[PDB]
């Protein structure tokens, strides 16, 4: 979508696969869907590194609706919103953040809250562009095929006129089965900034698999159709949850990140563990995931030995490699050389190790190196010509 | 099987899930299997607490194989095992740890090793306790169901015949279903100490719901069959290694105790975490997985939330409940009564959560509690009856 927004993929934290739709305030204060909740969440991405490293977008998703007005405007729960969501943008804008919010095209929203219909379209959107929101995930339960196919068009055209720049998250493809010929990708890229090819993250390791292996089964549709300003959305982070072990947690932010896709959290920054901070703020993990080109990555090796091998193009003649284990046995001795990996010409490399910070140097394409990949885990690289080091500091500025 | 041995279900340490088939000492010297790996293993049982927790047998499995000697005679590979088994075995003894070897009723090991075969099995025995060996694990490889069926109650009884008490674990059933008609648990329960029903575990949260789904489908065929020297074993303890989250290193923990399993575990003890160590080291876990009527717990409860509840008997009118999430979401308050978990009238009860220590008092039937259980996690309680 050409609206200036999300020229790389973009990176925040969303409410929804920690505390789903919790509204229980009253026996569960701390943890329900409330504007306590995100003011909270705000101000731990303010202080504790997130905003500084890159995560910038804090978003509502489903259950924060209280009703429409006698106007038919989009109300918050007044229970659980009680100062309205332009306190909430405004405080979360005075922290160098932006606000995410959530809507559905149909009749209800997933959790049967007032859902934005094809005669709500434009009321909802300029209500929150009255609120200063930065961003919208548009979901599409309770409604048609052709409503969606009406609708979320309609929606891109009616956060347009409104003339503020609201990043837009089409749940569409999701619906339509995420392929052609029922999805139309060069439209969506036309329409949407990011959208949810496939099904819902869950809180377990099988849940990454599955949309891991349907991403790579089908990668010769999809990798084409991202880019700056239109990403595929494989769903959030699990990091810091509890359906992860380490290895897992290391593995998802590793293949995120090859993929190109949103790095959105949804864990309870206040208790969030150094460990796992440590995972989501790595920063050459980041720079990585937030490359200029934009271009997505594939799978491009996978060996009878369970070891897979995803390479993402970089800015500067650089690559990503990831080194993945599907083994449930113990660590793996991975064998190979760039030469196996569809490296040619007679360029020298030097690699980092992303997680350990290790380099690796004199890597030709002959050469034999050796990984050690965890169970369910990874080995990933960040891997550049050596003479990327002397090129970088030969340029001769002038003032102009 | 009626040899005195495995009154409680087995604890202790197996080297198969984690080191696995691992023979490169040459790069690999600190992980192949080879008796440096087993000496060091027994130095961390005796030094950090696990022997005296009741974690005592430290038990070899496949690939330790060198071949046989002119008579016939099994040997360790001597690269790896330079000083023989018998050495293996003093060692293990002198730090007061029972030593557990492996071998196949079959032409071959799982991993191709030499194979004990029907006209093998006494000459085996015979070494094994010779050697002063205190369990034998038997798998079944590289054989046909009629060789198994002869071969399992031959080694029961060569190994009865040396004269030393040797726990017994058999693979049998695993290569045969795990199920009637094919498998008979009245004489697997007279043969072996413990038996494989079902599938080798993995290091994935997968394999544990696996086995678990399996054990639960099937838990009125085995579930009494189970008791003091003779177990269902659901294979090793993941806990330590890579494909668990903490909440599920607990929940298998938990499981398996209600399920009266062995705790066999098979990971390095060397670098184990404090985490890890806290969950296999819980003195009341143990407490309730070592209990003396050896009675083998059910799932008593599924709800359409996706909580299940299990209920383990124990001595002295005591209970334990495994409240178990299969919920992928998020943490999930648990409304329930212990009448509505059919506990017995006019008893008062109190409770203590084995992973946190705290206690709740003056339960009675219709009292209505709340538990909060994190996804693919346990609540775990020991609930006894008491006065006031
Ligand atoms: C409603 O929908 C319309 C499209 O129908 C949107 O209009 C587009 O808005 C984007 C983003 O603001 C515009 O893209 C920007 O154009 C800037 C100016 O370029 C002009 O000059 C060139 C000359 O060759 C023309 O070809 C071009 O059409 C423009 O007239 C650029 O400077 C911007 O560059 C940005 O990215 C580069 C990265 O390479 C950075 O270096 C820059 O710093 C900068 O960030 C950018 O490309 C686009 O021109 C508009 N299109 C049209 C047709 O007008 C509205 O934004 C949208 N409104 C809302 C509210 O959503
Ligand atoms: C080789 O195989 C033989 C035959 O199976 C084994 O011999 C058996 O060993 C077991 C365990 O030591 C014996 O079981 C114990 O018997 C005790 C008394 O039994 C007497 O009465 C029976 C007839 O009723 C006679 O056969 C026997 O000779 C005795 O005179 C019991 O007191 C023991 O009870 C234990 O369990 C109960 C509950 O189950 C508890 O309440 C007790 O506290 C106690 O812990 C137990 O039942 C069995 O009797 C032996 N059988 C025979 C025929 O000798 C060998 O052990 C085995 N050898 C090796 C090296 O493996
Ligand atoms: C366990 O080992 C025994 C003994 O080695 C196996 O029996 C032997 O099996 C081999 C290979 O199948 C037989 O050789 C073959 O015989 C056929 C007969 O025509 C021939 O066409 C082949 O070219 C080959 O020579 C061999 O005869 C047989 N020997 C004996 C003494 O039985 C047995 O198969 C193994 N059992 C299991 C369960 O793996
Ligand atoms: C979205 O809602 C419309 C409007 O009807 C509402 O929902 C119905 C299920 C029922 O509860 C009505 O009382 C509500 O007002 C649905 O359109 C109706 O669809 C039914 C068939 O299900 C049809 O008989 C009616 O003619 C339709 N009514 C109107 C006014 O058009 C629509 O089907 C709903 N869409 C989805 C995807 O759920
Ligand atoms: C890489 O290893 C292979 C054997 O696996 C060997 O034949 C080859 O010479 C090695 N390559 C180099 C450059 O040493
Ligand atoms: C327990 O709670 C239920 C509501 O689910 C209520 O009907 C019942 O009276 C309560 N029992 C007691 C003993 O308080
Ligand atoms: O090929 C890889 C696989 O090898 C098998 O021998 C192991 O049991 C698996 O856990 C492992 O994933
Ligand atoms: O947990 C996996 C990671 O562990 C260590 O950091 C390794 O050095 C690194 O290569 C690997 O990716
Ligand atoms: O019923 C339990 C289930 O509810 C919802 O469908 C959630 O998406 C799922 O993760 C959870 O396990
Ligand atoms: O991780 C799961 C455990 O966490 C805490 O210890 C809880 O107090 C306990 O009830 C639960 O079983």
């Amino acid at each position: 979508l050409d609206n200036g927004l999300l020229q790389t993929p973009p990176m925040g934290w969303l409410a929804w696969e920690r505390f789903r739709c919790n509204i229980n305030c009253d026996e569960d204060p701390k943890n329900c869907i409330s504007e306590q909740l995100f003011m909270e969440m705000a101000d731990r991405m303010a202080q504790d590194g997130w905003r500084d490293m890159g995560y910038t977008y804090l978003n509502i998703d489903d259950c924060w609706i209280g009703g429409r007005d006698a106007s038919g405007r989009l109300m918050p729960d007044p229970k659980r919103f009680p100062h309205g969501i332009p306190f909430l943008a405004d405080y979360v804008h005075s922290l160098g953040l932006k606000l995410g919010i959530y809507a559905d095209m149909g009749n209800f929203t997933c959790m049967g809250y007032p859902g934005t219909t094809l005669d709500k379209v434009v009321q909802d959107a300029q209500t929150f562009a009255e609120w200063k929101v930065d961003m919208l995930k548009l979901d599409g339960c309770f409604s048609t095929p052709e409503e969606r196919a009406q609708g979320y068009p309609k929606m891109a055209a009616a956060l347009n006129a409104t003339g503020r720049p609201i990043a837009f998250s089409c749940s569409w493809p999701a619906y339509e089965g995420g392929l052609p010929p029922r999805v139309q990708y060069s439209l969506l890229a036309d329409i949407c900034n990011l959208w949810r090819n496939y099904d819902d993250i869950q809180d377990s390791w099988w849940s990454v698999l599955s949309i891991l292996n349907w991403f790579v089964e089908h990668q010769d549709i999809l990798q084409p159709v991202a880019g700056p300003g239109h990403w595929n959305d494989p769903d959030m982070l699990l990091i810091g949850n509890f359906g992860l072990s380490l290895e897992q947690s290391r593995a998802q932010m590793a293949l995120w990140t090859v993929l190109a896709a949103p790095l959105l959290m949804s864990t309870d920054l206040r208790t969030i563990s150094a460990q796992n901070m440590d995972i989501l703020q790595n920063p050459l993990m980041i720079k990585i995931n937030q490359d200029p080109l934009g271009i997505q990555g594939r799978r491009i090796h996978k060996e009878k030995s369970l070891i897979e091998v995803y390479m993402r193009p970089l800015s500067n003649k650089a690559s990503a490699l990831v080194f993945f284990s599907c083994r449930t046995d113990m660590p793996y001795r991975y064998h190979s050389s760039l030469g196996q990996l569809n490296f040619t010409g007679s360029v020298i490399y030097e690699a980092q190790d992303v997680y350990s910070g290790d380099i690796i140097s004199g890597l030709r394409d002959e050469t034999n190196f050796t990984v050690i990949i965890n169970p369910s885990g990874v080995v990933m690289w960040y891997l550049y010509p050596i003479k990327n080091l002397e090129m970088s500091q030969q340029h001769h500025h002038h003032h102009h």
